[PDB]
C-alpha cells in the first residue's frame, strides 16, 4: 500500500482559474491511485482544510491532518506523518506545484509500482538555482544533487512530487539539519542516491510543470488552465471526475456531488460525465 | 458635513463554487480584492466605512484589516443574512449612516485612471442629492441602465433590461445625502425579489436630484466577479504596476498620501511585510508626482 | 518517401486591419511566425519535402520568408490556392508535387504541444497503407470535421460543421494518406471541395485509422484575434518556464540529424541565436 | 499647425490585439488634430507601411513616406525630415510606444498649443536606464536629461512623443554623434532645456504608456487593449474613428470604408459610429 502527503506549507487554498491550489497536488496523488492522504499545513491554514475536504469519503478518499508548528523543512513531513505512514510506501507532493501531460498517469504508475527505493522527476527550467539540481554524466546517470546552487551543474530541477519506500521515515529521523537547523528533502533525496536507490526519470519537455507560489505564476498558471479547459470543455485536476474514472466512486455518487453545484459551470460539468464517452 | 463610506461585499452563494476563500478576499494580482473599493472610498476622503458581508465572511474581513486604526481608518462590521439585493446596504447601515452623507461601492469592481481623486472629489463635495457614474460597455444589459436625451440629460434608468435603451451601465459607485436612508426603507421587492439600487436612483432622477456623470472611456471600470473577469483584471493591473513600479490601491500609499498618518506610522507598517514592504519604504524616500 | 503540404488558405477580411500588414500565417505566436508551428509539425513527423499553398498575394511572403528550406535541410517548394474553395484542393494543387508518393497535409494555423508528440507522428507516418487522422476532445465540435464511435469505440461517422455533433471529437488539422488520396480529390463533387468527404471515402473502404489525441495533448487553434492571443500566452508560459523553444525549426533540424553543429553555428551568428548556440553546448533529454 | 513625424526604425507592422501596431502612434498624432504625417522607415520597410496605408485620403490625411538608410540615431528624422516639416511646427512619435487614459486628448491638445519651444512628457517607470532620464530639483522643476544613464537621477522616463518649434532641424543639423555611434533624440531635448525651452509635464500613473518592443511587452499589451475593449464594446487607436470624430472625413466616406470590413467586429464598429452618442 502507498499513503500520500500534501505538505501546504507556510496560498494552497486560492484558486488556481476554477478551483483550489491543493485540488492539482490532491488529483495528482489520485492519478498515481494514492486514496490514503495527510494534508500537513500551518496550525491556521489545516482546519480550513478538514472545512473544505472533510474526511474525503464522499470523493471515495481516507483524508487525514495533521500541523506544521513551524517550516523547519520539507523532510519534516516524514516526522509529522510518521505515524501515519505506518509500515506502508508513501508518496510527498508541494500544495503550490501544477502538473498537466499526456502519459502523467503513466508516468506516476511506474514511479509507484517499484516496492523498493525512491523516485523523483527532473524537469529543464529556464531558474534551475530556484530548486534542487541533478547533475548527470555522459550516460545520463545522476550523480549529484544540489539544493538552489549559485552555479548549477545543469538545468534539471528536481519537482515537488516524491516517491519513497520504508526507509524515509527512518533516513528522515537520522539527518543532520542544515546549518540554518532546517530538515532538507534534498539530503533524504542524497541519502537514496549513495545507497544507488534514487531513480530520477526526466519529465519531458511535452508536460507542464508549472509552480504557482507567486503573484506572477499564480496568474500565469490560471492563464494556462483557463486557456486548456476552455479549449477542451474538460476540466484539468477535477477530484471528483479522477474518483470517478478510478471507480472509487460511481455514476449515483458523482451525479449526488453534481446537484448542489448545478447553478454552475463545476455541476453541470460534473453532470455532463455521466452522459458522454471521454477517452 | 461628514461623508461615511459602505462596501457591501455580498455573498455570491454557490455561483463561485468550489474556488471560493470569499470572492472579495481573492487577490486581484497582488493585493486583496476589497483592497480596491476600500482604496476608492480612501481617495474619495472617507474615513469611516462599514464594511457589509455574509456573517461567514464578516470575520475573515475583521482579520484582515480589524478596526483600520493602523490606515488612519474608522472601519465597522455588518453582516447581510441573505442577499435580498444592494439596496439593503442602507437598512443594515441605518444607525452607521445616522444624519450622514453616504457613499457605497461594491466589493468586486476595480476602477482606474487619470483624474479619479477630481472625478470623486467633486461627486463628494455635492452636500445634496446624489452623484453616480455612466460607462460605456459592451453588454449593459448586465447592469442598471442610463437613457439619455439628446442634450445628453439622464431621463430614464432600468436594471437588467432585455432591451438596453443605451450601452451605459451605471458602475458600482454611488455617492447620497440624507435622503437615501428614507428612500431604502420604502422600496418594496423588484419582480427579481430584491431591493434594487436602481429603484434608489430612479427616486432621486424623479426629484431631479440625481448626478449622472460620465466615467470615459480613458477609465478602466473591471468586473471581477467571475473566474475569466478575475483573471484578466488580475493581468491588467500585473502590467501597469510592473511598468510603472507603482501599485494601484494600496491602502497604506492613500492613506500616507491623505496624510491620515506619517512617515513613522508607515515605517512601522512596512518591517513586519519588510515586495510589499518594501514598496512602502520606497514610498517614505521617493517624489512620485 | 512522405511529402507534406502546409495549406495557409486566405481567411478574407475576417483578421483585417491587423491582416492588411501581414498575412494570418506569417503573425507571430510569441516569438516566432504562426507558419513555424505547422512546418516544425512536418519536420517532427520526419518530412524533409514540403509544399507552402497560400493565396496569390501570399504566397511570395512565405517564399521571401523560408526560401527553398537547404539551411535547415528541407526542400520547400510554393503553390497558390487561386480561391479558398476547400482544404481537399490541396491534393489537387499539389498532385504533381505528390507524385507517386505518401503525403500529409496540415493546416497553417493550428498549434500543437505534448509528450510523445513524436512517437504520435511517427506511428501514424510509418503506415505505407490508408489513412491516419486524429480526434482532440473540443467545447465547440460543430466548427470542426465531427467523429461518431460506436459503444466499442470504433469511428462510424465523420460530418463537417454539424447543427447537431455526434460527440465532442473533432478531427484535427493534419493528416496522413496513402497514394489513393489524389484520386480520391479528382472524384469529389462540391458539397467547397472537402477534407471530411476525403477521410468519409478512406473510412467506407475501412482504411481510416481514428487515433484520440488525449486531453494531455494542447491543440490550439490561432485563427481569431482571441485564440492568437491566448496561444501567445500559452507558448510564452511553457518557455519562459523550460528555457526551451517549442517548434524552433533549426533545433528540430539538428535534432533530426538534418544539419550538423557546423550548419547550426553558420545560422546562429547573424542572429534566438543565443539559444541556437546552447543546443550546441547542452544536453537536453 | 503642426506636421507629424512617425520614426519605425517590422515590429510597427505586427498586430496589438486586433490592428497594427502603427495604427497606435498614427491615432496619437490624430488625436493632437495632425493630419499630415511622414512615415520614416528602413529601405525594406518603407514600402509595406505604403502598401497597408497608401497615401491616406481614405482617413483624410496626407501621408508621405521617406527612408533611414543607415540607422544612425533617431534625431536623423529631423535631417530626413527637413524638406517636408518646412517652416511649421512638428511632432515626433518615436519607439513601439502605446498611450491610453482619460484627458489625453486634452494632453496633446495643450502640448500642441505651444507656439514655441519644445513639449516632451515624464513617466514613472520601473526601469528608467531603458530611456531617457528627467532629473527634477526640489521644486519639481526638470534640470538634466540622460540616454540611458547606469545610475537614474529618478524613475521618470521620457515617453516616444516629442514636440518641436521651428529650431528642431538647425539643433539636429549641429549634433555631433554621441559615444554610442548615433544622433540621440536626448541630445535634442537637452538643446531646448540649455536655451530654457523645453516643457517637461508629469503623463500621470492613470495614464498607461506601454512598450510593445519586446516578445513579452507585445503579449501584454495585446492583452490590455483586449481587456478594455471587450470591457467597453470601444477600440482603443481605431484611425477611422478619430478621422470621423475630428470631422475630416463624412458619414458617405465612412460608410465607404466600413461595408468590406462589416462581416467583422472592426467593421461592424466603425457602422455603429454612424449611429451612436458617446461621451
Ligand atoms: C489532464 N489530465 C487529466 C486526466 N487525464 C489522464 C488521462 C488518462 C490516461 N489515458 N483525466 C482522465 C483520467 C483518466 C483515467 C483515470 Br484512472 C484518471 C483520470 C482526468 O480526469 N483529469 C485530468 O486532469 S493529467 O495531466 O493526467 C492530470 C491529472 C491530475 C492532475 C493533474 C494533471
Ligand atoms: C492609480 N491611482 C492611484 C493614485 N493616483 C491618484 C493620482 C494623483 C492625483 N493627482 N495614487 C496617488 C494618490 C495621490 C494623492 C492622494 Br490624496 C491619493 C492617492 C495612489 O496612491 N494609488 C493609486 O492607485 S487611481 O486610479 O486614482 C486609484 C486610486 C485608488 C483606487 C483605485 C484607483
Ligand atoms: C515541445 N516539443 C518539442 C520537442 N519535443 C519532442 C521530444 C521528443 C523526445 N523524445 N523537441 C525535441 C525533439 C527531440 C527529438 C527530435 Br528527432 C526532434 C525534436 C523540440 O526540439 N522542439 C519541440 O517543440 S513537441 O510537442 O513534440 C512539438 C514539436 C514540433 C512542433 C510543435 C510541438
Ligand atoms: C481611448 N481613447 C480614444 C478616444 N478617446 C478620447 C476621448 C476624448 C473625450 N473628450 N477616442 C475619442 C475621440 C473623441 C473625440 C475626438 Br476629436 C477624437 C477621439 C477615440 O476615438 N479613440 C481612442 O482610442 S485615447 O486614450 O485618447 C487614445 C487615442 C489614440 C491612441 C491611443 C489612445
Ligand atoms: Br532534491
Ligand atoms: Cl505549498
Ligand atoms: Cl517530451
Ligand atoms: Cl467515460
Ligand atoms: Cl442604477
Ligand atoms: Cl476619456
Ligand atoms: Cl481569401
Ligand atoms: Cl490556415
Ligand atoms: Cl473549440
Ligand atoms: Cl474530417
Ligand atoms: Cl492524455
Ligand atoms: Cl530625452
Ligand atoms: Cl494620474
Ligand atoms: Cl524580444
Ligand atoms: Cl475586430
Amino acid at each position: 500500500k502507498r499513503k500520500g502527503i500534501i505538505l501546504a506549507g507556510g496560498k494552497q487554498l486560492l484558486p488556481v482559474y476554477d478551483k483550489p491550489m491543493i485540488y492539482y497536488p490532491l488529483s495528482t496523488l489520485m492519478l498515481a491511485g494514492i486514496r490514503e492522504i495527510l494534508i500537513i499545513s500551518t496550525p491556521q491554514d489545516t482546519p480550513r482544510f478538514q472545512q473544505l475536504l472533510g474526511d474525503g469519503s464522499n470523493w471515495g478518499l481516507d483524508l487525514q491532518y495533521a500541523v506544521q508548528p513551524s517550516p523547519d523543512g520539507l523532510a519534516q513531513a516524514f516526522l509529522i506523518g510518521e505515524s501515519f505512514i505506518g509500515n506502508d510506501l508513501s508518496a510527498l507532493v508541494l500544495g503550490d506545484n501544477l502538473y498537466y501531460g499526456h502519459d502523467f498517469h503513466e508516468l506516476l504508475g511506474s514511479a509507484s509500482q517499484r516496492q523498493t527505493g525512491a523516485s523523483v522527476f527532473a524537469y529543464h527550467v529556464l531558474d534551475p538555482e530556484r530548486y534542487g539540481v541533478v547533475e548527470f554524466d555522459q550516460g545520463g546517470k545522476a550523480i549529484s544533487l544540489e539544493e538552489k546552487p549559485l552555479e548549477p551543474k545543469s538545468n534539471y530541477a528536481v519537482t515537488g512530487l516524491y516517491f519513497y519506500d520504508q526507509q524515509v521515515v527512518d533516513i528522515a529521523r537520522d539527518l543532520k539539519p542544515s546549518p540554518r537547523g532546517e530538515l532538507e528533502i534534498t539530503d533524504v533525496n542524497r541519502a537514496y542516491l549513495e545507497r544507488g536507490q534514487l531513480s530520477v526519470e526526466i519529465m519531458g519537455r511535452g508536460y507542464a510543470w508549472l509552480d504557482t507560489g507567486t503573484h506572477d505564476s499564480l496568474l500565469e498558471a490560471g492563464q494556462f488552465i483557463a486557456t486548456l479547459e476552455n479549449r477542451q470543455g474538460l476540466k484539468v485536476a477535477c477530484p471528483e471526475e479522477i474518483a470517478y474514472r478510478q471507480k472509487w466512486i460511481d455514476a449515483a455518487q458523482l451525479e449526488k456531488l453534481a446537484a448542489p453545484l448545478a447553478k454552475n459551470g463545476y455541476g453541470q460539468y460534473l453532470k455532463r460525465l455521466l452522459t458522454e464517452t471521454v477517452y
